[PDB]
């Protein structure tokens, strides 16, 4: 049969794979390899940038369970543009906070997986009022153009 009896929810940092997770005692029931789950993680959530990755472990009915890991906020990737968070290989000489909206098509670019939307200037659209609740300063979004 296999069904989605319950599932498993929990959050843990990026990079933080430790041998007594907090469902280590609530696993050991299905799958009973502590290290062999742990391992999975480590390389897992750890391969991000600092950032929280809740992961819902499925428990189907008593075959077999399942498990991924959630990306981080774009907002992780905002930082780049200005400088606030660990980024290198920049435009500018050695400058952080206020960008252009050259920087956040940059990132809306590879921001476009799921995205209903082909044109950057479309995607971006959400882009120009999300780092806006952090503390940067939006420029270069003149009289957008619509038909």
């Amino acid at each position: 049969m296999k069904k989605v009896v319950a599932v498993v929810k929990l959050q843990l940092p990026a990079g933080k794979a430790t041998p007594a997770p907090p469902v280590g005692p609530a696993l050991g029931q299905h799958g009973a390899n502590i290290m062999e789950f742990v391992k999975a993680f480590n390389a897992a959530t750890a391969n991000m940038g600092d950032a929280i990755v809740p992961v819902e472990i499925t428990i189907y009915a008593d075959r077999s369970f399942t498990f991924v890991t959630k990306t981080p906020p774009a907002s992780y990737l905002i930082r780049k543009a200005a400088g606030l968070e660990k980024g290198a290989h920049k435009p500018g000489r050695e400058k952080v906070g206020r960008i252009t909206w050259e920087q956040v098509l940059e990132i809306a670019k590879q921001k476009m997986p799921d995205l209903n939307t082909t044109d950057l200037e479309a995607a971006a659209r959400m882009i120009a009022g999300s780092a806006r609740s952090m503390g940067v300063e939006v420029v270069g979004a003149p009289e957008v153009k619509d038909a």
